[PDB]
RNA sequence: GCAUGGUUGUCGUCAGCUCGUGUCGUGAGAUGUUGGGUUAAGUCCCGCAACGAGCGCAACCCUUGAUUUUAGUUGCCAGCAU
């Protein structure tokens, strides 16, 4: 239920190129400007409503969602929305096998929390060099890749991606695992493998925040 | 010793040889173990559909180079003379 004035004032309608686009996205097209394709805003507001209603149904029983923002233009936007809405996200590289190999990756998560109590209850250092360096250097890398996904317990119930052309592993890893997928698609992205596509621009920083925070408002609406 | 246990040599103290769970391939198989740097070394980092681990490397062991305590003879001789 976003008015076109907000979408237009962000920069959502912009596209990538006339040379770099997916023919499957033809129906979500409105006029060719000077070298750029433009999304039909009338379609976007209709599309965003279905995703607006759907992702509170998945969160109707205090469910769980995932936010994928590895792109450099949406690292904080997913973090800002997930933290504010009390959910989960990923910002650094998507480690292959996060979902299909959830059994193995979870063993890595408990290892990072294992060292957490070392500086919380146990001895600060075991050796002057090994514990101070080898044990501590692991935490910086281990908590950079996993980070704010450590509080999950089981497989997610819905997935949020911003650029399915870049985040391809996540997409393929969710279809094999049969998880509903919602996300924003550019002019060169492929809508066939997504469930609840949202035609919009994602390179424009002022355009990502409009949708990513709006989606965060639907899940926050029912968990009360 | 071109039938064998053994016991050995040289490549070589070179840095390699693999496994589990995932993923790609109809399939034998592949990835991890390739790419950019770095190191004595798949040593270590960064980047990637991989995430980890085992035998190898390094470490544990012996000897030399500084030092504390302990025990002072058959070793040592400053304080004392002989
Ligand atoms: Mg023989
Ligand atoms: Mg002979
Ligand atoms: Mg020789
Ligand atoms: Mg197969
Ligand atoms: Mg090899
Ligand atoms: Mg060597
Ligand atoms: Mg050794
Ligand atoms: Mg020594
Ligand atoms: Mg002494």
């Amino acid at each position: 239920v976003i008015s076109m004035k907000q979408l237009l004032e962000a920069g959502v309608h912009f596209g990538h190129q006339t040379r770099r686009w997916n023919p499957k996205m033809k129906k979500y097209i409105f006029t060719e400007r000077n070298g750029i394709y433009i999304i039909d805003l009338q379609k976007t507001v209709k599309k965003v409503d279905e995703a607006f209603n759907f992702m509170r149904e998945v969160a109707s029983d205090n469910g769980t969602i995932l936010f994928v923002g590895t792109k450099k233009q949406a690292q904080e936007s997913v973090r800002d929305e997930a933290i504010r809405s009390g959910q989960y996200f990923v910002n650094h590289r998507w480690l292959g096998g996060t979902l299909t190999n959830f059994e193995t990756i979870q063993k890595r998560i408990q290892h990072l929390k294992k060292i957490e109590k070392m500086e919380a209850d146990g001895t600060f250092e075991v050796l002057p060099k090994k514990e101070v360096v080898l044990l501590k250097k692991e935490q910086e890398k281990l908590e950079r890749f996993l980070g704010g996904i450590k509080d999950m317990k089981g497989l997610p119930d819905a997935l949020f991606i911003v650029d399915p052309r870049k985040e391809r592993i996540a997409v393929a890893e969710a279809r094999k695992l049969h998880i509903p997928i919602i996300g924003i698609v550019d002019t060169n992205c492929d809508p066939d493998e997504i469930d609840y596509v949202i035609p919009a621009n994602d390179d424009a920083i002022r355009a990502v925040k409009l949708l990513t925070a709006k989606m965060a408002d639907a899940i926050i609406e029912v968990n009360q």
